[PDB]
């Protein structure tokens, strides 16, 4: 369930896990589902924060991605160390009203208290029903 | 199964279900893992709008939920009609650092145009792991 991403900083994205996906193949996102997702990642820094930024286009046009808790802190065990890789899982709720789209980017960007611990832009998920 | 749980509005809640949760047994909620949910309940209005909000208590204790999107329109499809029956699912994220307790009080409020959508509190959670 390793899938293809774009590492958009320094390659502290290990691998990214989505149950049912895999690669570069469309990685398709049901409306109205749960869509899980695991990523490890080595932290480049000591940090106390870590807060996630995600921006996702339809089509070349932003739109807003609700359910996401900001805090990373709430999921994993801060402070961080630098030198040492992290698990994350988080199950995200597709809304039942999202636009359907053959076209969509993701980009997700974590800041620590010392800059950016990691980036990721993925391009092959779709969302379909 | 389906679980049991106090309305406090008007019997708009029909059935309340957590998976491997049975009637008042005690209904295990693990640090870091996902809780998933479901509910079926009748419109009590016609309604564009549908807000939820959570309080959760542990002995005794407010404490803030995270992670919890508060348009509950974006997991049905609004507006709603009064008379008919929706059906809501959502996994919850267990935020990895919750305070463990036997005490656990929630109280989930749906609030429509015109009024309370839905009221239930859960008592039998308890947080452990």
């Amino acid at each position: 369930s390793e899938v293809d991403v774009k590492d958009c900083a320094n390659h502290e994205i290990k691998k990214v896990l989505v149950p049912g996906c895999h690669g570069s193949e469309p990685c398709i996102i049901h409306r109205g589902k749960p869509f899980q997702l695991e990523a490890v990642f080595e932290a480049n820094q000591n940090t106390k924060t870590a807060k996630i930024e995600i921006k996702a286009s339809i089509d070349g046009l932003e739109v807003d991605v609700p359910g996401i808790d900001p805090n990373a802190c709430h999921y994993m065990k801060c402070p961080l160390v630098k030198g040492q890789q992290y698990d994350i899982k988080y199950t995200w709720n597709v809304p039942k009203i999202a636009p359907k789209s053959e076209n969509v980017v993701v980009t997700v960007k974590v800041m620590g208290d010392d800059g950016v611990l990691a980036c990721a832009i993925a391009t092959h998920a779709k969302i379909r029903d």
